[PDB]
């Protein structure tokens, strides 16, 4: 029985723009080889999305989505397909409480609520690994359980020398980016997401709120006996994730080399919960006040990284 390793590696640099980052390609780039090397994902499966400009699939919300879209669809169920998603971009919060969510290129957001929906889609025993090198990206997976995070874990270090750049947008920006596109002018911000991309707009903005209550319903009920997503945030919720360097081409994301430094560290296999531990290990030494966080189950929590035997 061929078990399938399908991966969709996101990048957002958005060059020549108002909301510029530099390490984020290069996350992309250091995390395929990482995959094609060590845990033998092969060039076919593996789809990039990266916005140079001299790229032919830009990582729109619409593209993202899609090719999350192709990873399911492919997972069949009792196969324990291993389905992986690395996003390094900007990240923003959206209205007593906030909702996470990551920023494609084109603005079209793709928030906690799709990500769930998509978890949701998949069989069980087959895994969906998220890292999301981003600003506010603890919580991207909703009702995902936190494993390691403000209220599953227990000296201040000095913060760190390097250059760093927030990877994370503010809500007033993002707003005003969809107004520079849409030319109307309102605080809500889903009437310039589904005026600008209808059909493809973000799963709460196009249902209305108890149509997505009694869709919600129906997930939970689900997740009481199936729980596929593993989310492997950059920071917490409240948080941002650093951009180290400058435009140099040696810039890279915080969350995404720590990641790195412990697979150069440890060749064996390692349990998801182990990795993001030894990357807290990592920035909290080197002066970075991010804490990356853990979401899955418990027995995704004692499983090893992308299935390594």
């Amino acid at each position: 029985m061929v078990k399938k390793r399908l991966a969709v590696l996101v990048g957002c640099n958005y060059p020549n723009t108002r909301n510029e980052l530099h390490g984020c390609i290069n996350d992309v780039l250091a995390m395929k080889e990482t995959i094609l090397s060590r845990f033998g994902f092969k060039q076919d499966d593996i789809e990039v999305l990266t916005d140079e400009p001299e790229s032919k699939v830009k990582p729109t919300g619409a593209n993202i989505k899609a090719a999350l879209r192709r990873m399911v669809d492919k997972a069949q169920a009792g196969s324990g397909d291993i389905l992986f998603f690395h996003y390094s971009g900007h990240g923003t919060r959206i209205p007593f409480k906030q909702d996470e969510a990551i920023v494609p290129c084109d603005f079209n957001l793709i928030t906690d609520v799709d990500f769930r929906e998509l978890v949701n889609q998949l069989p069980k025993g087959t895994s969906f690994t998220m890292i999301s090198d981003s600003g506010h990206s603890g919580g991207l997976i909703d009702k995902e359980k936190e494993q390691i995070g403000p209220s599953s874990v227990s000296p201040a270090i000095e913060t760190t020398n390097k250059t760093i750049t927030s990877r994370a947008l503010p809500f007033k920006a993002v707003l005003d980016h969809l107004s520079s596109l849409t030319g109307i002018t309102t605080s809500d911000i889903g009437t310039h997401l589904l005026e600008l991309f209808g059909r493809d707009a973000g799963l709460k903005f196009r249902l209305p709120a108890m149509d997505l209550m009694d869709l919600l319903e129906t997930m939970t009920a689900r997740e009481k006996h199936v729980d596929s997503g593993i989310l492997m945030s950059g920071c917490q919720a409240d948080e941002t994730s650093a951009d180290v360097g400058v435009g140099n081409g040696k810039a890279y994301g915080a969350f995404s080399n720590a990641i790195q430094r412990v697979l150069n560290e440890n060749e064996g296999a390692m349990k998801n919960k182990q990795l993001v531990m030894m990357a807290r290990d990592v920035l909290e030494r080197l002066g970075f006040h991010q804490h990356p966080c853990l979401y899955c189950s418990d027995q995704n929590a004692d499983a090893t990284f992308l299935s390594q035997p």
